[PDB]
RNA sequence: CCUCUGGUGUACCGGUUGUGACGCCAGUCGCAUCGCCGGGUAGCUAUGUUCGGAAGGGAUAACCGCUGAAAGCAUCUAAGC
């Protein structure tokens, strides 16, 4: 597979190291861990590392690809990290950070209080804009996902809470 | 469950008709659906009183996902959450 043949690059300040089936990334940003499926073997020559199949199985391949992506991940988000931006519209819609807890006014008779997991933080510019940072692509999705889902967009006036990078279908009455 | 409101309450109290008896008056008792009629203690009881189906954990159904290759893109899935 292309993504498996594909060598990732370790900048300079992160290390990587296996031991057995769970390998270990430290970084700046922070420590990761990464498990390896039984069919996967990878070799660390310089700072490339190269992911190949220990049989040459099609799930083997799969296997590799997947394995090569997710620590492709791993080294990108300690080496720098990844934001979010989610964004706010509607009339009253309001969102501050407090702490460790974000506090959000959707519309509803009570205000929501969301306590963010270990390893993400945010920030609001203003009201109406949130920034989220952390070095865990899935997690930092994860959390996204959980927060957008108080109010999700919807399409006669596009009111709710949206991604910065989404689409959104729009239609009207008659 | 029986404090309250009621029902029943033929071994509790009273009014009264007919007849027989207790020697007689007075006073009582038997029988007449408990003779008929008015009340009513305990117990039982509803139509009376009080209480219950509150809240919380765990795994899931349809459904909605996160990250992610096979298939350089895409994708809730094949690893994983």
């Amino acid at each position: 597979s292309r993504v498996a043949k594909a060598p990732v690059t370790v900048p300079n300040g992160v290390t990587v190291t296996q031991n057995g089936r769970q390998v270990e990334v430290k970084g700046s940003k922070g420590t990761l861990s990464f498990n390896l499926h039984a069919l996967v073997e990878l070799k660390q020559e310089e700072g490339k590392l190269q992911l190949a199949p220990a049989k040459e199985s099609k799930d083997a391949w799969m296997q590799a690809g997947t394995a090569r992506a997710v620590l492709n991940n791993l080294v990108k988000g300690v080496s720098e990290g990844f934001e979010r931006k989610l964004q706010l519209v509607g009339v009253g819609y309001k969102a501050a950070v407090k702490g460790t807890v974000v506090n959000l006014n959707l519309g509803y008779s009570h205000p929501i209080d969301y306590a963010l997991p270990e390893g993400v933080t945010a920030e609001t510019p203003t009201a109406t804009e949130i920034i989220l940072k952390s070095a865990n692509k899935q997690l930092l999705g994860q959390v996204a996902a959980e927060i957008r889902a108080y109010r999700s967009p919807e399409p006669y006036k596009g009111k709710g809470v949206r991604y910065s990078d989404e689409v959104i279908l729009r239609k009207e009455a008659k």
